[PDB]
């Protein structure tokens, strides 16, 4: 393997330069399985990888595991072997009284709550997502439909609120800092979107969405 | 008047709810003007302000000052006064080789290195720009044919150590900056500015909306000095680009 | 299940109290085996739980995954089950030039350069190792003749930048872990891994009790390469060493 | 011009080596117009100029604008022209109970709460003023029969109070945190007083006592 | 003299490698009472020391005075000198309801809420002692009979509280952090223990305990 | 006695409201000798004092003992006996070039690298000098024909590592005060002690006057040694400048 972890190699990729990371292996799957020709190519510890394609271009989904960590080494190695953008979807709850449970929720920058992203950046330094991603999960999620807010996410390493609900802040989950900030900080880009399941179509949906957003970015 | 700086009434604003807001009180005229029916409202220290109209609504003009204190008694006053969507237009200097004087910069975040930002939010919370008003200045700005580059700014208290100027009296910087402008470059930092930390932090806590654009007049990076017009074509783009983004938010 | 996470009941662990959590669920069964009767419980995620008996009680091989937010679920679950002694096993890699691959090391206390530490005890707690746990493998380590090393690891929440590596994507390192490893090697810290100081800092401010110990499979500071066997006969011996361990602690 | 933002030239001062540094300029004239010889240099932005004389020695008055940011870089650039004195006046309220509206602060140092004195030294440094400045204040305030006042200011950047009450802190107001520490650490003599308006004749007194006490200075 | 501050020279310790650092020097005086060949070598300030002997190997009791600042003197003369493992030993109180007056309390690491460590190491370091002299410790406690309890002391400056008692902070003291941070950071090894007072006979139990050690890491 | 540590009673200080505290017990009845009717109060520890009679009020001499925490346990006792002015009087080393052997330092403010001062006031508060008692200590040594410095001191909890000494058993200095005496010098800062930081923060937090005076007796950045009298003349000088102050501060 090139790499430390992930036990994949640069050929495993086929030129791929998007990949989608989600949390788990089953999410990883089922992402796949949208797109043309899925392919299991490993699974080691919390990182599990496929390949497929979009319009014929290669493309990865990989599981990160759970928090900033095991986050951090899933797109450093991915970065190392040629992705240079990311894309996670994720559900999560909401804390905002007219956010409903089904809506979509796109990511443009996250409170840095978590120990990871300062590995990477000083606390001053924004965990900003990448303007294209954004633009294009907006964009998907709007040509199926789905009812969507884009705004700041609470992101921490364990699994101050009210004072989160009144800025505006509008869900709660421990990646999307981590991923942001490493990833804003060192020329690759990012974005993020969840399906709301409190406050599996909404995952379906938002899971459709993440793959329709990666064929705008290809 | 119902603030008590800006020196204006609610009614003044003839219930716009949209403010662009550059930093010298000498560019308010001028960006007014690119509207319909513009008229000087008031003048009190560096807070002019005149207000015009865009496709039938009202729309204001107000310059904030330099630095994030001024900057947050601007944006919370007119805030009081109804402004809901403020849109920042300026000059800058870049600090990234391939960013060319006459670029145009549009800010998705930036770098808390100010002190009033953190009146409204702590420093974990990120200084980010409003999605519609950043998108709104994307596609303005493309509409132009202008260069464009979409990304990070450093928000500083200081014109001097907080940019890492060494070309100053005492020729020091302190620790926490010694090669800080090095670690931003690194970083995909595009320029350094000093009111963006407040204006977005602030609006982003409070449900407000904020965006910011500016023309790139310098280059520190380069060793080719700005063009004669080391501002004006560049400045009248920008300006250019604020409006017709604003008319898209209205 | 009781818990959200490991899908066990209370009832799974037959009132099991003492815990050994490898990071890697591969690394579980083998751990089991050492033991009597062993079963695999559950395997959820990176969440692989068996049970199996020593000296007439009932004990745990849980894996925790990787890094602080992984293993605080993992280790609050498990408490939350009547878990009250951890003992934590793995390999890890040096940063002493005199430290030795197959060398085995016990932990005391770890440099929390993580976040999820910080949920259960400020910064000015430390995140130390239970006495009667550092004693057992201390002692276990010395009765299989293991050349041991007690003392400071470095936890880190990444195992990149946060380990001061400059063999990635961008070649960069923040200005905080610039010149880190030269000042932990130079301050005794004997090897870095990356979720010790949420496991110590959790138990040592709730009551539990734990303790760590490594087998050492490369030392980057080094230039000999790992024997073939870069894990194997280490991984063996550190497994044994945890188990006699936890045959004192029980 | 010399510099970036003021607008003036070495030449434009004349020698000049002390300046007075209030926030406004229709303060700036007021204060020059009580010196010999006031001409007005200049006018960029919130930083309005004007060079005048005592004792046959040239003075600049120059306005700093709200807060330490602005304020920065009117000390730097006037010392980049050769100004080594820096004198502050300006008026605000008091927060014990024993200052009266009329009375004359001097301070001796600030609390920093404000984020541009980070700039020029870490929070352990204290924004302390020169001595012979704040001698030539309280000397300057007892010359003309004034009730002074010679203690600790509070300065944030905002327009934890009770504390700094309890604490002896006698005010509040924007600037001499910056001020302060960014002379102190770079070889720079500053001094600031202040007139107590709540807690223009307090302010007409205050503006006589920064003129004397410059004076002395000279 | 070879250091600046206790007035001793290398020859002084005739090989000493091992000292035992009270606060005091009637502890001092005590401590070396109970060795072979006790000899008051000097006093200057807080620091007074004797050398004694323990199986005919030379050792240092030397006072450190009060708080982290004054022991980080003591403890790197010390250092300079010779000595390698250092010993401390106090009397306290506790404020755990299960420990009673007359237990003895070994330290496995504090609780950093001083000043001096911080001079040491960042304060993501461990305040931790040494294995071998907390071995020690607690086997020489043992050999006595005495009731002990093995953990975690807050150490701080001053002469959060209930927060330490519900995360098991077993008692408060000033000079084990700068001490055990100060050693476990600079290849030094130190242990610490305490005679509980509250919550001279458990002064004198806990000076034999520490003596005792001594010997087990000659 | 009425206070845990000093051992006195209010009784003793015969209503005396100024202490003058060097931080050595044996400089004590040397300052008091030289003042009027002088009597050995107390010694407990590094707790000697002294009380004697300045134009018929009585005076107090106190010391202090090394580093803040023990200075605070003087100052806070002495300020329950009645004591409402401190001035602190010693001897020190310089880090200017120009401040030569014999010179006097009078602090205006210090830098806080110690703890106690913390357990006072936060950092963001000033360590900073009553006035009166600054003037009367630059008023005093001038009135002595001495060559002083008034400005910034460096207040550290070390006498090693925070003073950026590297002539020790690990030649090793922490990251933070790496190249921190070169900062300290371009700031302006004249010296190192390790007192002032607590004695003047939490006198000036607590409605007290304080202030400090010491002697020059030795400067590291010159390359020539302190004659001799290394401290003597210098240290006479220093004591006879601070008792001239306090003759001017009852």
């Amino acid at each position: 393997s090139d790499v430390f972890h992930l036990g994949l190699t640069k050929n495993d990729l086929q030129g791929a330069q998007l990949a989608i990371v989600p949390g788990d292996p089953e999410r990883v799957e089922k992402i796949a399985a949208l797109m043309d020709k899925p392919v299991k190519l490993a699974s080691h510890r919390e990182f599990t990888s496929w390949r497929a394609e979009l319009d014929g271009k290669a493309v990865i989904v990989c599981s990160t595991g759970i928090g900033g960590p095991s986050t951090s080494i899933a797109v450093e190695e991915l970065a190392q072997l040629g992705i240079r953008t990311f894309l996670r979807i994720g559900t999560t709850g909401a804390i905002q009284p007219h956010i409903n449970v089904g809506d979509v929720l796109v990511t443009t920058a996250s409170v840095r709550l978590d120990g990871a992203s300062l590995h990477f950046a000083p606390m001053e330094f924004p965990a900003v997502a990448d303007f294209a991603c954004t633009t294009a999960l907006v964009e998907a999620a709007k040509s199926i439909g789905a009812t969507t807010h884009v705004g700041v996410t609470a992101s921490s390493d364990t699994f101050s609120m009210e004072e989160w609900q009144a800025m505006g802040v509008m869900n709660y989950e421990m990646e999307s800092a981590t991923l942001l900030t490493m990833c804003a900080s060192q020329g690759l880009r990012a974005g993020m979107v969840a399906g709301v399941i409190v406050n599996k179509q909404t995952e379906s949906h938002a899971v459709k969405i993440v793959v329709e957003a990666a064929r705008r970015l290809l």
